[PDB]
């Protein structure tokens, strides 16, 4: 039995993992820390630590050392854990600078460690896309595989006519939908069971990871879904570049073996001629007859 | 009705308090204290003081809260403090704390982790240093050697979720006992007469099921790696064994008479049930073993 702790860090973190819980994410644990005592408190998050108190504007280095005075603490409360994703919005202060140091935690204890995080939107400016690259290639080396969700390819997918709160609700929706893509898997597996050990096995040391995700209902939903994911724009056109994939195929209890078949089948030919590709089967009955495709792609 | 008080300080203690409560330990008061200026861990406590990774800071900072935590002990009977696993400032604190706690006159139960050796040492000794603070202020400190946890039944995550549940323990196998009806029940006094100026105390935890189960439980605590092999020679001991409704008195009985053979000659026993239906046809017995030959 795999212990699982969601950390989301900085606002960005803290509201994906809100939505995490919002929307029913089960079988894992959810810490929110920010720099923020107020959004903490709105949280229903397990754990909540306020860090960076007295220190406390966008600045990872507050951010970074915010989290790095906090380390013992962090610790104390990733112990135990199997498995640790990390989850921000690039490009902040608080998710930026902390996020690399609760991943190095992780990493030193040897939970794997899976970050989730979103670039920003271009429009967010110049800055902050300077801040979010730095924060991605310092989380890089800390995770041992690390999500990066291009937030300007989300507005690519829904609506033409999106407010600037549903664009950032599609981000913290595409940070649950990276967690529950893979954690899905493990807490409740479908006919096919993809366990810790094998999720463990591909993620380990993968490196930078991209994420596909599609739906469909009805006749070919299985097909469909799969096409929408490895076609999706969040994935960069890269998903025939990659060495290492994971699938999660999500349905009900009437979803058969035929269909998800017919899923993987499509994804092992679109994939690299040399790629490992695991296939995994979530059970979700909540979902009617609505079937869900999450790729994540690694090693280009 | 006792009215004991658990407080939790520092990250680590706040954290224990949190599992506490999310494990739906009954009966008592929880109150939890950060220690910390630049942090604070969150806590559904009844009872929160924020009175802020030196012991000293912490130590400071709760000396400086002196009044408040007194005004937050006053009328209990008991209280267990810990900083959890981890240091920090909250080993700084416990210490003061608990010589609140006993001045009020609650009997005032320690409970202090020793960290598991593979995560070295940080300088001063100040592991053992919070111990012996903690020691010098509490009517009993329950120590728990993380080491022994790998000599029971160990992977480095069961290690660190072993450590977290045994701390739990250290309070809820003494506080049910206390303050949950079982088939046997035991008399406040008689805790307070065994744990009153007792120093250092150590816990034993068995578990079992089917036929036999509550010799078995009780034979394993008694023999646990986190005894020490101090049974033989403590002078007061308590045990607690939790089970069914339909745990028998003969069973019970059987493992009340394992554990008086297993003490010493001159030891004092407290010895009781707890009911928790919850837990099918398993027994669970804590041991708390106190004192010398």
């Amino acid at each position: 039995l795999a212990v699982i702790k969601v950390v989301g860090i900085g606002g960005g973190g803290v509201n994906a993992v809100n939505r995490m819980i919002e929307q029913g994410l089960k079988g894992v644990e959810f810490i929110a820390i920010n720099t923020d005592a107020q959004a903490l408190l709105m949280s229903d998050a397990d754990v909540k630590l306020d860090v960076g108190r007295d220190s406390t504007g966008a600045d990872p280095e507050v951010g970074r050392k915010a989290a790095e005075d906090a380390k013992d603490e962090i610790e104390e409360l990733l112990r135990g854990a199997d498995m640790v994703f990390v989850t921000a919005g690039e490009g902040g202060g608080t998710g930026t600078g902390g996020a690399p140091v609760v991943a190095s935690i992780a990493r030193k204890l040897g939970a794997l460690t899976v970050g989730v995080v979103t670039r920003p939107f271009s429009f967010e400016g110049k800055r902050r896309s300077n801040q979010a690259e730095n924060g991605i290639a310092a989380l890089r080396e800390s995770c041992d595989t690390l999500i990066v969700i291009p937030n300007d390819r989300l507005l690519q997918m829904g609506d033409a006519a999106v407010s600037l709160m549903d664009a950032f609700r599609s981000a913290d929706e595409v940070l649950l939908n990276g967690v529950q893509g893979i954690t899905d898997l493990i807490t409740t597996p479908g006919l096919i069971n993809v366990d810790f050990a094998d999720v463990k096995g591909i993620m380990s040391g993968a490196g930078t990871a991209l994420m596909g995700i599609g739906s469909a209902r009805g006749e070919g939903r299985s097909l469909k879904a799969a096409e929408i994911a490895i076609n999706s724009p969040l994935l960069e056109a890269s998903m025939e570049g990659a060495q290492g994939v994971l699938m999660s195929i999500a349905g009900g209890s009437d979803l058969g073996l035929f269909e998800i078949n017919e899923a993987a089948s499509l994804v092992q030919d679109a994939a690299h001629p040399d790629a490992n590709i695991i296939f995994g089967t979530v059970i979700d009955d909540s979902l009617g007859d609505e079937v869900r495709v999450t790729v994540i792609a690694a090693g280009f």
